């Protein structure tokens, strides 16, 4: 229950790495890392953004 959002304003980007960050948008929905979620967040106009960094 807060603010806590990763940033994407270098979204998207075509290599993802392969991390393991599952962040949960505020939607529930779980990417796999930082760039996966970012790429939800350029392609939703910031209307996905996060709830709590982890898996759902």
């Amino acid at each position: 229950l807060a603010a806590v959002s990763v940033d994407c304003s270098e979204y998207p980007k075509p290599a993802c790495t392969l991390e393991y960050r599952p962040l949960c948008g505020s939607d529930n929905k779980t990417y796999g890392n930082k760039c996966n979620f970012c790429n939800a967040v350029v392609e939703s106009n910031g209307t996905l953004t996060l709830s709590h960094f982890g898996k759902c």
